[PDB]
């Protein structure tokens, strides 16, 4: 989270100033007036949580699940995009599919040895598997995943023949998606939708023909079973193609939706008769949510030209060729707000009465249940390890957590900088705006966090708003990966305050490829310290979306998602999951700290282990990377930076004296707060450990030294803040979010506020 | 062995005053008054000797005794602890009969080749063995074990089917365990008591169905066999879990025990109706002989939170499923004294007359005889090496040892320090103690010197009682893994004198998580120049255990045990042992000596071996490391230490002549004693053959540099003394105990002392 200022959001965030969005700069901040209106309605869903193990499993394989799971990889992988991944596979696919001479191999592993298929006998020797590590041995995949599913079409036509003893299951979990974002994405998703029907039809047709041949009983086959198997197989393959280009045919259809959004000349590009409203293509006339794609479109490219245009087509089927309607992805689909419904709001603010607070935020989760684990193995190859939780650790580590989630009520947190806003009168206002005041998305970091990229440097990046081109593929893109999602965020809950649209396509002097986003007229009280664009004229009109939210009342949100953890244990006691690694090692932390008793030292320590009294020291646990709870405690962390240094800054200079102890007064319980909710965290489960242990190597060391003379340190409150807080601290520490230096800060923030108390206790 | 200040023993052996197992130091010695009283009685029994083979064996598998081996090894392995080697045998558990597609290859090892199982037709090619082989190339365990008890489960539900071809035989020895200690331990202990049921579930159930479908006569069977077997076997690994977590059901049942036992408020912990008393938990009311698994309990951790506790539960399962009741381990059960019946006790001591001297000891072994063997290995593999006793050498080496068994008759023994005593007149009594006396554990030096840690090193660690934290995990802990059983020693013997009970928790200032050790009010004589608890009136109340001791009667000990070697040699005529390695290679030595006849040296060595008499060098013979006698020879030199210390101390002033030639004339029969004992030590058997084979190279050493002209020195005293108790303690030497500066020592002492005789020889 950070902010910026209202009326020189463009100088500020600029690149976040969605004018950015479009190539626009110039003398004139895009805008303008202009036509046609319609609310762009209907959003694609919610893609965030919903967080599941699913099943691949059998051999009757559903493509549609697979295909979910690709784009899931995707962005999880080691590999962007979807898109490369299924020319891979279209390449895996011949090498295996269109290669024939491995299905003679195959059977050969199968039944074979002599005079396949051994009449009518049944014998299926086969664990499913054990087929996967005969193909293994063929040509690998960088990104296996399908390399099962051959199997499964392996098993496929082989199910109706006596081999379905092998019969085993196959487990994988989710991943996250965004908004969600980038129509490169949707490129993913289109190319993928072939993938439905690129893979299906060789996951269809196939045979129910041949039993084995029948042939009473059915029967012999030679190469007769790789045979019918392959050459169909390949005959499949032939029929797969989706023949209609990836980029081209979203860059279309997103050209005919964006022409028709145009007020200004659709020219030769027009509504029409069978051009349009072919009773699907008119509901994403209704489905106009999937604008923006029209903005990086022109963006990310130019011109978009139809090409394969035609006019018959298309209409006629391309639109109805379009994704989402083929439902890959987290495409997601629904109606308006309910992807805005975790939206937080707050006005705040005052007198004026709009502007210098108003902030926004999302309701979230606390199912303090994490997990770590073993990860078995029963035959090397690459990761298929099975895992069981770890439950005597797993339960109180989570049950650690339990105060927590009644700490930091994140709404309840909102309040805290909220609570700021009085700090400092008195009022401006129009010397200085208005605030950014709002953002500080929980979603943005996690998004980015997940992947471990540290959001935190994606931010100053929109704030300068131009990427700083760190030149690599898992790198740069990554950081735009979110800045998408990140305008992707205020269009939405713009929406709603208000339906008010258009705007017009803003040509400037350079250069007509297009170039039109959309305008809110909302409604207004009667005042603008707020916003460059003064037209307070019973509204603002206006050209851009925050201002929308600047004007807007604090409603106070409905919201209420919050995730949950997996089932994860309860079915990898039977198979295998693969996002694995990535959840990683993973045991931090030896915690030291010094009590400066008198002239001397004492520094202590403690081997993260025994805190759970667990012996000895465990070497192959591996804890998740539980998300979330980090953005939550860093905007709680950076949200406090923000408080110090304004507080600090107030007394510094305000001025008259009236206002600075009331800050500075401010300053002490706002620490007093943390001071107290610091003890929730650890001494109540399970850090009363840690001071145990620590109190037991401090006054070990009393003796150790000789004198356990001066040791009266068991007792009150400097050094009792000092052991506490470093407990809660620690324990926290342990947890697998904020770092370390966050720690120090933070023992820097109490130590001149005041620490006093005597709170304990 | 060593000594302290009965006053000052908290100055003193500060982490031995029991104060110190709890966190106890301030400026108070713990204790006070309070109040709930009841003997704690029936303590778990005596593992000390008791050492046997146990016989893996039969793939009809018995879980129990494995159970026991676990535990044994993992005290005796290379991982602690068993914990650990359960959650690792989980994971091997999953890696194996949770991974189907080894079966298969299992089967194919078996009858595998085609359309199995070959009809009706036997034909069992396999030794257990070979399959053992087999599963060798598949996942390594560090510790096999279970890698033989696996494949004890193919056999026992391939016994049904004809594959009993195989049977041989598989064998394992014990491993002495203390008295028993820690309570990590007893998790230890819960967590295999979980194996019980972990693994006999896959042990049991099984089939007797299917022979071998039946089908007559039974019958066909491809991967059939392995499907049904490995399958079932997943599935017995599904009911096998035992849920409940190792480290917190001993927590919550201690904790009600513990609390049960509070004269301090119990509070909203009480006894209560079905909370408590349900037919077996007030046993454990009986079984309170556990008690210190409370006190480490809140030392090792803290609050002892019953966290599941639930108030049906636990009561209703949880104690019920409290292992001893489970029966694995050393875990051991017995009533009272029987494991105080090897409590040695010798008030000694006069006029006073309580304090300067009051020893301990424990009678034990000398069973004489010990063996070696060559390793012999049909096949490479791990360690499965069949060795045969050399008795040749075995039988005469352990004749070798028949004096020495009369020899240091450690009752006896004991006897010396005791008529130490009365050095050195005159009486003090008040102005300085008061003494140890009393331990010169031959338990706490074996129990540490059959690992080779050498114990003596862990002594001076309870002197200053802090541990001084040589990290690592088979150093560290290892030490405080005796010091444990330290503790545990003095309280057993405190129990019978006096069942007089209870303390109080003892909270001091800080901090209330529990603190309650136990309290003797025995019955006493009215004079205390011992112990700082003047508290004389009528009897000592008293805060620590060893006053009681102290106060105590010599009453000399009952006390009859001494082990046994094991008959080894009769069953690995047929079988394999595995503590081997451990019982390591092993033969020195080269003990040269001089013999400084006028201005030359003439120094003679020899060659081990041929002083059996046996030609020519052996290789690979393989004495074990007997243990026991270690200690009694230590304590014997490290007494001797005490004695000619105080006894030189004593000649330094004392003062007063009548004294000094006591002493100094009770120093030389001392060492004449000693003389004469060394004489049995050797020239009997099998020494003689050293002074023969010394006499040899010496003489023709004379020859060799020329004249054998001075060569008288076949004869008296000086030289005769010189030779033989060189002799004595060569074969000493050739004894696997007493390393070689107490040789030098030895001598050292000798030559002071006076040497004169003549009393040869």
């Amino acid at each position: 989270g950070f902010n910026l200022k209202v009326k020189d959001l463009n100088g500020s965030a600029r690149g976040l100033t969605q004018a950015f969005a479009i190539g626009e700069l110039k003398n004139q901040l895009s805008v303008g007036a202009l036509q046609l209106p319609l609310q762009f309605t209907r959003t694609f869903s919610a893609s965030m949580t919903s967080e599941l193990l699913w099943e691949v499993g059998k051999g009757n394989i559903d493509p549609v699940m697979y295909a979910r799971l690709f784009f899931q990889y995707a962005q999880a992988g080691g590999a962007l995009s979807v898109d490369e991944l299924v020319n891979q596979f279209t390449e895996y696919h011949q090498s295996t599919a269109c290669n024939p001479e491995i299905w003679r191999k195959l059977t050969a592993y199968i039944t074979g040895s002599s005079n396949r298929a051994i009449k009518a006998d049944a014998v299926g020797k086969v664990p499913p598997t054990a087929i996967l590590e005969q193909l293994r041995t063929l040509a690998p995949s960088e990104h296996e995943l399908f390399h099962h599913i051959t199997t499964d079409f392996v098993c496929h036509v082989l199910s109706p023949l006596g081999f379905i003893l092998p019969d085993a299951a196959y487990v994988y979990r989710v991943g996250r998606t965004a908004t969600y974002p980038n129509f490169y994405a949707l490129v993913d998703c289109v190319r993928a939708s072939d993938l439905r029907r690129m893979l299906t039809a060789l996951s269809s047709v196939d045979s129910k023909m041949l039993q084995a041949t029948f042939k009473a009983k059915g029967a012999l086959a030679p190469a007769l079973i790789s045979q019918h198997l392959a050459n169909a197989a390949t005959t499949a393959f032939e029929r797969s193609r989706g023949n209609f280009d990836a980029n081209a045919v979203v860059s279309s259809v997103l050209t005919i939706l964006g022409r028709l959004w145009s007020p200004s000349t659709p020219k030769e590009l027009d509504p029409s008769a069978r051009l349009r409203n072919t009773n699907g293509i008119d509901q994403l006339r209704s489905n106009l949510a999937l604008f923006i794609a029209y903005q990086d479109m022109v963006k990310q490219r130019g011109r978009a030209e139809v090409i394969f245009s035609d006019e018959e087509l298309s209409s006629t089927i391309i639109p109805w060729f379009i994704e989402a309607m083929s439902e890959v992805s987290p495409f997601k689909l629904r109606p308006i707000n309910e992807t805005t419904s975790y939206i937080g709001q707050t006005s705040a603010i005052d007198h004026m009465g709009q502007p210098s607070h108003v902030v926004v935020y999302e309701d979230w989760q606390f199912a303090k249940e994490i997990t770590a684990f073993t990860p078995v193995k029963l035959a090397n190859n690459s990761n298929q390890r099975f895992l069981d939780v770890e439950p005597g650790i797993s339960d109180r580590m989570s049950a650690t957590l339990a105060p927590i989630g009644n700490t930091f009520a994140v709404s309840a947190f909102v309040k805290n900088r909220t609570a700021v806003y009085e700090a400092v009168s008195q009022r401006g206002t129009v010397n200085s705006n208005g605030a950014e005041m709002t953002l500080g998305f929980p979603s943005v970091v996690e998004r980015d966090y997940a992947l471990d990229r540290d959001p935190m440097v994606a931010i100053a990046a929109l704030r300068t708003g131009i990427v700083d081109e760190s030149l690599e593929a898992r790198a740069s893109n990554d950081l735009k990966r979110s800045m998408f999602n990140y305008y992707a965020a205020v269009m939405h809950y713009a929406v709603a305050h208000n339906p008010e649209v258009v705007v017009s396509e803003h040509q400037g002097v350079a250069a007509e490829q297009g170039s039109l986003y959309l305008v809110w007229n909302v409604r207004t009280e009667l005042r603008i310290p707020v916003g460059y664009n003064a037209i307070e004229g019973g509204s603002i009109r206006t050209p851009e979306p925050l201002e929308a939210i600047a004007y807007n009342k604090p409603i106070q949100p409905s919201e209420v998602l919050q995730a949950k953890v997996l089932d994860l244990a309860n079915h990898t006691t039977s198979i295998h999951i693969w996002p694995w690694h990535e959840a990683s090692t993973e045991f931090a932390y030896e915690d030291a700290y010094s009590v400066t008793i008198r002239n001397k030292r004492y520094t202590a320590e403690v081997k993260e282990f025994e805190l759970l009294g667990l012996g000895q020291r465990r070497e192959r646990v591996r804890i998740l990377k539980p998300t979330v709870a980090h953005a939550i405690i860093q905007m709680w962390y950076s949200w406090f930076v923000e408080d110090d240094r304004t507080l600090a800054a107030a007394r510094r200079t305000s001025r008259d004296d009236a206002e600075k102890l009331a800050i500075d007064g401010r300053r002490m319980q706002n620490a007093v707060t943390l001071l107290r909710k610091i003890e929730m965290i650890g001494t109540t489960g399970i850090g009363a450990s840690a001071v145990h242990l620590a109190q037991s190597r401090i006054v070990d060391q009393m003796a150790g030294r000789g004198l356990i003379d001066d040791s009266s340190d068991l007792h009150v409150g400097i050094n009792r803040h000092r052991i506490r807080i470093w407990a809660g601290l620690a324990v926290l520490q342990m947890m697998g979010l904020l770092s370390r230096s966050e720690a120090e800060a933070l023992t820097k923030v109490l130590g001149d506020s005041n620490a006093l108390g005597m709170v304990v206790a």
